[PDB]
């Protein structure tokens, strides 16, 4: 189907003081992040989204509010994942019918599953959903560790295409990378996008892309091109930007930064507490410094 | 009201293949708590009731059956907890509404939530329901540890009555109990009943009460009054039970251990997997040698 | 030959600014453990006693001042354990010599050395040494965690006789127990001594029962009494004494209320800094309440 | 003095039955890998020389036979780390006079120092050493963790001219090039090469250039030059043979690839165990198609 490597925003989403989704601020991040940051796609209701605070109407508002703010040619994963199997297989049914190019699926977490319960998660989904699936792995918030040997069993599957690679160890990218490499792998830690793209990724998905996608487009072509040097630069600059936000708290930190742009950013999702005042000064002096 | 010490069966819930629920094998399990297992009170919708797993309406329909299913002389508290603090507060108002004693919240997760994003979740449930909380504690599944200067913060306020103690440290539940005197201590793990009553709890909620309730309450009497090898030789007894039930798949073990009395205790909800019949003759060495 | 049961001290040692021992103070530690603390022999050379921060004549040192300085009636357990096995076995033949009742050697740690190494290097230590061998087991240190099936294959060679087990789950603590109910088990969390002894341990090691050892007989023998309630109130105050000193970094700071008794406790061993005076206020509030 | 960037091999150190160092092997195994494997320097001592498996005779022997081995010109790095901060220091004395180019310590481990205790061990040693030190961090062996706070500290100090940073984190990394620009940074991670020349780091030890150091010329070489998808399947390469060394135990499998050349590579200490021989067809099948 659709090219699906690239470049994508995480996108995030605008609250209301009632954690209700503000549709008009949504539809601006979503262009903001096309259109402004000049990026290839969008992630949607993935972590960054606070997606995993919302209920099923709210998931099912953001997949269409972000769907309709995009031109055709932008490339769409919805991210469906969910404790409740049923509930995950009703979203992904719900974008698959609204024209998403593929579906992620964080893995199971809170319980301890183990590989089998996790592996025919992803294989009940795909059954019911006919759609492109994308491993969605993040250790660093579920505790769950994918191997070789599973990452094998998974892509065995056809139409489990590639992986959200949201892990820091490049011991174990690089295995994926040569032990698969028909499959999709999109890194998600921004921080190491340079070090991501020499690894061989096929793009990268990520929230701080919102406030600073052309940096990281730089970042992508300039390895691959082999000026590497001005890569890791603009990678310095960056991870200036992420360590900044990563200290404020990086969901209303980065919709705050959207905020000084005209775009009604709203709040985050309770118990996530608005943007703490006492960062605004360090704040304005990073958009300054970076011209965010 | 009632006064909430005592002995609970963490509910679990019998589904079918569709992943909903049994109301009237949920009501039979209900049943063999309280009256065969002679237990003082249900803990609805906690981790054991396969809760995370199940949807808004489905909670619902969980801690109706529930007290219906019990009379007036049995204690009943809420687990609402959610990553959607709107659901918990829905879930909170309507567990009151249907006259349970009191609630508890699992500590938000999943996101690296701070201590005071944390703190303000119960303040809001409280503030919103008028009903009790106890603090459901459970680092090994939410990778939240609380110390005892946040729970002094927790218990300076009036509503917040106790804990669900479901951390393994004999050193922080001794301070734990010292500090607060005065406040209610329900431990979590089954498998160290004997230490914890020693420890001067006021009772404890377990998944394994369900099938060993009995020898629970002998556990916990006899310990109170210095019989403390017979009180261990019965834990020494109930952890062999334990060990064997974790090691085949808790939940589905412990169910189809009461499908053995002729409860219809169902089916795991998805992506848990069914009992597998290889550890079948290994269960029934142990319902036979336990007399289960 | 000697029973090995009972309550020990784990030898503190004496240094001077140089990290030479002061063989005058240590031997006062020494008999101030037996005479004055009243407890049944010293563990020497264990973690509390700076050990892993020696040299070999060092070691020797210790082990010879401490055998000296009690009565044939003391009981005396050499740690010997190093991550040199040669060194290990040269202390080994050295402490039987001198008539230590017992070995113990910590699991082989730093490395990620398999089971089968660690196995093989306690089995080499008494093929070298011919004396009786206590298992040092203290995972919060090593790393290192031993399942209930390796104890098995180390509880099968007949000169391992028990564990020093300094380990806080008392699940694990309780299989033990049900599986080799003729081994020595010493328990090693000062601040759980109570729940450790309705356990069924058969004595306990603790660093702080150099300052803290007639409660610690106390909460032990009430225990055994079935005098529960008066046994944990004891550990109450006992753990007041066991935070605070943790609080305060624990070696310098228990030196530090031996010193107060008249004990030429001298210094910590760099790289640890001695007792920080910013404490000396609260220290003497907790000598002062608990009469140390 | 000497410009210490560059390649280094971590040299592996031959053992006899006894524990004993093979000296004969021992520089065979240097000239291997100074000329054949071409590599620019000796890091000696270090944790693949099974230095903290060795009294304080050996680690001299190991120095002096080292250094006698191989030429004027070979960079020589000396690890004097040890948890005896006086064996440090004898070691530090030992190897600056022997005519080694730098120091360097391992964080000190087992014991929870607090970080001024570790940041005051290193400037202890250089206070009576003199000579240069290179920070030694091992996170996965040690459980010590160094913020960029913390390493800015330990930068402040002139002696102190870089870090072998043998932890997995590219954005730690990438923040410690940032900040400290005119510090010698080593990587420690053979796997993560490529990431660590594209990171800027000023060179690498490590173990398994000792078998496939001509393969880590090209990837530092190729990296730098802009060369970077050749210098990736380099990586490719050589993860195959560190993947493979470690899934039959490093140490051993590595001299036993030494030996294969014709190298009285010898034996590990124990601890560990030899090479197991049901691991020999796979290991010469490893040496057949990487020509080692």
């Amino acid at each position: 189907n659709k090219d699906l490597k690239g470049l994508y925003a995480a996108l995030l989403v605008p609250f209301d003081e009632n954690g209700q989704v503000n549709e008009q601020g949504l539809k601006q991040i979503a262009q903001n992040a096309i259109e402004t940051e000049e990026l290839d796609g969008l992630y949607v209701n993935g972590s960054s989204g606070e997606n995993f605070l919302l209920n099923t109407e709210q998931k099912k508002q953001v997949f269409k509010v972000a769907k309709e703010a995009v031109g055709d040619k932008v490339k769409l994963i919805a991210q469906v994942g969910s404790l409740d199997l049923n509930e995950a297989i009703e979203l992904g049914k719900y974008a698959t019918e609204l024209g998403y190019d593929a579906l992620s699926a964080v893995t199971p977490f809170y319980y301890p599953f183990t590989f089998e319960e996790i592996r025919d998660y992803y294989f009940d989904i795909i059954e019911a959903t006919q759609n492109n699936m994308i491993i969605y792995a993040i250790p660093d918030l579920t505790g769950v560790n994918i191997s070789i040997e599973q990452f094998s069993e998974l892509f065995n599957h056809e139409k489990i295409v590639g992986v959200k690679y949201t892990a820091p160890n490049f011991f174990l990218l690089e295995r994926i990378r040569k032990a698969f490499p028909d499959k999709l792998i999109l890194s998600g830690f921004d921080e190491m996008l340079v070090q991501a793209t020499i690894s061989g990724v096929d793009g990268a998905i990520g929230s701080t892309y919102n406030v600073n996608g052309r940096r990281a487009r730089k970042i992508f072509d300039l390895a691959r091109q082999g000026q590497i040097q001005e890569a890791y630069q603009l990678q310095h600059d960056s991870n200036d930007i992420i360590e900044t936000v990563l200290s404020m708290g990086i969901y209303p930190t980065l919709k705050e930064i959207l905020r000084h742009r005209g775009i009604d950013a709203g709040l985050p999702k309770r118990p996530f507490k608005p943007f703490n005042e006492a960062h605004r000064q360090t704040l304005d002096q990073l958009i300054a410094k970076y011209d965010l």
